[PDB]
């Protein structure tokens, strides 16, 4: 009868019911599943970033131990060559004061020279002759110097080299 | 005489004393000329300092804007994928309207199951077919990405290596 036709429709919309709300329940599912895949996208990205930012801090360190090796360097080197100005500055200050002495020996015979016996003792004075100082050419090392500058700049440039290399494998 | 022969010892001796005046004089001036050669071993070596540490200011900046650049590109991929997951978000949830839309015409028609014309009108709703819903495929380029980490090291490595030439060249 029509009565069971009816009865038979209704049957099969309530199964296409139980159906689609599995159906639903998928999608659901799904739309967690995809908001829980872009932040572990997300969190896979920072690590990473922050794996990059580990490795240029060491770089950052090495340069620092290198400049500071270079700059001990240099100053070893002013040290060096300002010691050495200094022994001649002390060796200066001996010749001086020597000098300033017969000098004020010579002074004196000059002042008690009315004594009859000023002849007989000052022609000893008549033999002490004095030179004049010098200053020793003291040479800093320019080629020491001036190819830490230069290599430092060659490494400067190596690393730009090496950088636009890297950057390059990923255009 | 030996009137003669003593105005002739003091000509001499007050000869020598202008002499070892200026001698004296001279070391004076050498002194000061010493110290000023020292002050400029000093400033010599200071501007070195100031130089090295250009360059090395310079390599700095030269690693912060790789790091930027390498960044940047990881983040874009990132950008990239969770911009495909936005689209397949979008999708899904118009999918699942779609299926619970169709769900609620079903319904409706079953709340009139008790009218005499159910079967007329709901024969057609018979009809209604729909589908499980996925998610397609979509995955970061860990190629790529594990790419950047490894040549980052490698240029560090690198660094290291041309550092080491660098010291090793002024030993």
């Amino acid at each position: 009868s029509l009565s069971q036709a009816s009865a038979d429709l209704e049957a099969t919309l309530r199964h296409k019911l139980t159906v689609m709300y599995s159906q639903i329940n998928g999608a659901s599912r799904a739309l967690d599943d995809v908001r829980n895949r872009q932040q572990d996208v997300r969190m896979t990205a920072n690590r990473k970033v922050e794996q990059l930012q580990q490795e240029y801090t060491e770089m950052k360190a090495l340069l620092d131990a290198s400049e500071t090796t270079s700059t001990r360097k240099i100053k070893e080197e002013e040290k060096r060559v300002n010691s050495k100005f200094d022994t001649i500055y002390q060796i200066l200050l001996k010749k001086k004061s020597e000098i300033q002495t017969l000098k004020e020996e010579i002074e004196q015979s000059l002042t008690k020279r009315d004594e009859f016996e000023f002849l007989e003792k000052a022609s000893k004075l008549r033999g002490i002759s004095t030179k004049p100082v010098y200053i020793p050419e003291v040479e800093l090392n320019h080629k020491l110097i001036k190819g830490i500058h230069q290599s430092t700049i060659d490494l400067k440039n190596e690393l730009k080299q090496c950088i636009g290399r890297l950057q390059e494998l990923t255009p």
